[PDB]
Formats: C-alpha cells, structure tokens, sequence
C-alpha cells in the first residue's frame, strides 16, 4: 500500500531510491509514499531503555556539540559505523539507518557490597578523571555501587571477596610483577601471606589459594617446621633455607 | 459488519489503515466504521484491577504532568515501549494499542508479621526516599505490612524468621563481607553466633544454619571443649587455637 501508517513513538526508514537517502520518519503521521520514500520494515515496536538500563547500538549516529543527529549534503544520517554508544535511560530514540542493535535491552550491572568486577579495558581510551588508561589495564571495581557499562571495558569475572577469619590467612599468588596492600613488590607466582581479618577483596592479579589456618600451639605441643627459603618470621628472626626450629607458646 | 458495537466500560482499537493510527475508542457508543477505523479484536471484557491489587502492563503509555495519555502529531498514543507501569486499584483504564498485559490481575503481596521479603532490585533506580539504590542492592522488607510490587524490584524468596529459644543460638553464615546486628564486620563464610532470644529475622546475607542449643552443665559434669581458633569467650578469657579447657557451673 502506498500509505505508510505509523504508531506513536514508532518510526520507519524510507528508501528514497532517487537517492537511497534512507531517513528515519519519526512518527506518528499518515505519511504518504511515492516511490521516493520506499518503506523498509514493519511497525514492530522497537522497545526503548527502561530507567537505569542500557542498550548497545551498533553503528550509532555522530552528534554535534548540541547533541543533534547530523545529516550530510544529501540528507542521509551522519553515522558512527566504527563506534558504539551506550544509551542509558532515554526516550524511544530513532534507530537511524545503519544503527543496528548489537545487544538488546538488558538490566544494569550490579555488584554486591563485597563483590568486585575484574574491569578489563578491551580498547585504549581515557577515563572520566583523565589520567591514563592503557589498552588493557586492570582495575578493580569496588564494593557497594553500580558501574556504568562502557564499550571500552569488559567485565571478565565477578570476584567474591574471600574471607580471612582470625587465625586464618590467604595464600596470595600474583601472576604479574606488582605491589600489594602492604606495599612491597609482589612478583609472579611468589606466594605471600596476608593475615588481615575480614573478607580480603582479591586484586586484579591475586590468584586466591586455599585458606591456611593457624596451627594450634598449646604448651603440650610445639610446631616443628622447616623454612623453605630465607625470610624473617613474625617475631623478627632471620631463618635460613631449611633451618628447622620450634615455635611454642613462648 | 460495518457497525461496531461496544459494552459500557469496553473499548476497541480502530485500525485507520489510511494512517494505521490505532486508537482506543473508549466506549460505549454505536461507533460506525469506514475502512478508516478498522476494528481489531472482540468485545472481550478486559477486566480491571480490584482494590489494593496490581497488574503488570507491557508497553504502558507515556503520561504528561497532568497524567494525561499523550498523542503524537498523527493522533497515535504516546507509548512507553521499554518501560512498565504498576497499576494499582483504578478504573478500567483503556489498553491503548501497544499496551500488552504481561501479568494478568493478581492479588497483592502479603508478608506475615514475622516473615520477610528478600527485596532484590533487578534494575538500577531511585527509591521514594531518594538516597541511592544500586542495580542489585539487597534490603530486607520488614515484618507486618504490605510492599508495593514494583517493576525494578524482585521478591526472590520469603524469609521466615528463624526462632532462637533461650539456651539456643543461631549459627549465622554471611556470604558477603558486611556488618551484623551487633556491628562488627562479618565476612563471607565466617560463622558467628547470635544468642538474642526471639525469632531472629535473617538478613539478606545470613544463611541460617542449625540451631545450636546450650549444653547442659550441672556440677556433676563439665564440658571439655577445644577452641578452633583465637577468640574471647563470653566470660572474657583469651583462648588459643586449640587450647583445651573446662567450663563448669562456676
């Protein structure tokens, strides 16, 4: 039918095959078609973003300073074919020609007060504070809050804060050379021990091992152990790479 | 038949295939149809919301400041394709075109005076008090009362208040790092003990374990126990990670 026939917050792409300038006809209206405004698709609803949600739209539209959707000399929509635009809660924005929906509408990303997101940047970019973000930096999203899902970052995994009970410690194994909470250089595979009571939130590098509990030392017993390598114990005694000594209640 | 023929609080969608501006014709009347007001469905009743009930309507209608159902330049109803509207007790509101009923009319949500709802937000939003609600926060609906079923929140489970009899205690296991009723940081898996007599309402994080009863200590007997880890008992005595001592009537 030559008459195209639109519901209210709907829009269709008219294929002006005198120019193929496919342009969104934001409804609603009894738009009339010559074969210079050829309709492409159906009156399907094309749902929008509910509050505090996000949708991933392929090939978004380039926007000027006033956030206006630009058109070129022939009237075709100015696109970002090789970009992405994270659309938060907003009106039923017209899907301009080229604008494809990669990910349909999805709920926002939530972290529990003691979980963390391994926020891996996939693409080099600059954060809002604007200091530096390398193409693949690792930074840990903190506890209670909500992250804004961006196109340049990827949530590889959710990191549950492993719990360090008293008389228990976490055998942390870094897989890259870096620092720790205390501040001494932690190298790859160097298993170190943190005794801070609580739910020690693992960093981007700490591979969590088993929770080692403190052995039980009454005056009836003494722990006979061998040092695997040079270090200084909690009491402040230098020990060699295999010297066997006793730790007691004293 | 060219005559459409409506009962009183009924309404039908007329498909103006000169514009397909499907618009609700709120009855009742002897509306007459050219093929520019094409009827879509039947005089089926389309029940409304009884008092203190709620219905979930897909694709609700956008409303202005005066809560008027808007129309666009061609007269098609202004919809919220990507939103929800919780309809409380109200009149037989016209189901405008696009407006679908996700959940049919259902009774309101009730909590017994000592049950609780694990109110999980599915979507990021702001509560009525307006401080902050992250996308997936956990807050416990309290006792005797009624919650308003919202689109942004989900009742995962009903939480029966587990009962702590005297000489009994609850072995609470948090699965996230957080605080407790007393106020000390409770980390994941750290089983702690609450001795407050009553029906201790479990929090959003407390996984309830078995109810441990107080052992029976007459002067005839003494409880010989070993401490699993460093702590301070109720009497205020530091105990090591395996020191075995006796607790008596004294």
């Amino acid at each position: 039918e030559a008459i195209i026939r639109i519901p209210p917050y709907h829009y269709i792409h008219v294929l002006d095959q005198n120019s193929n300038v496919s342009r969104v006809e934001v409804g609603p209206k009894t738009y009339i078609r010559q074969d210079n405004e050829r309709v492409l698709f159906a009156p399907v609803r094309m749902v929008t973003v509910p509050p505090r949600h996000y949708c991933i739209v392929a090939n978004p539209v380039s926007r000027d300073a006033q956030s206006s959707v630009l058109f070129d000399v022939t009237g075709q929509v100015r696109l970002r074919h090789a970009d992405q635009e994270i659309r938060l809660a907003q009106d039923p924005f017209p899907l301009y020609p080229g604008e494809l929906l990669e990910k349909d509408i999805t709920p926002l990303q939530v972290v529990l007060p003691n979980t963390a997101l391994h926020l891996k940047a996939l693409l080099d970019f600059e954060d809002k504070n604007g200091d530096k973000v390398m193409a693949g930096d690792e930074w840990l999203f903190e506890g209670p809050g909500t992250y804004i899902p961006q196109k340049e970052v990827e949530v590889v995994e959710i990191i549950q804060a492993t719990v360090i009970k008293q008389n228990q410690a976490l055998r942390l194994r870094a897989r890259k050379e870096c620092f720790d909470r205390d501040g001494k250089e932690r190298v790859t595979g160097e298993e170190w021990l943190v005794r801070s009571v609580g739910a020690y939130l693992p960093a981007v590098f700490e591979e969590v091992l088993d929770l080692v509990d403190a052995v039980i030392l009454t005056e009836k017993t003494a722990l006979h152990l061998r040092a695997r390598q040079n270090f200084k114990d909690l009491r402040g005694v230098a020990h060699r790479t295999g010297e066997e000594w006793l730790v007691t209640v004293q």
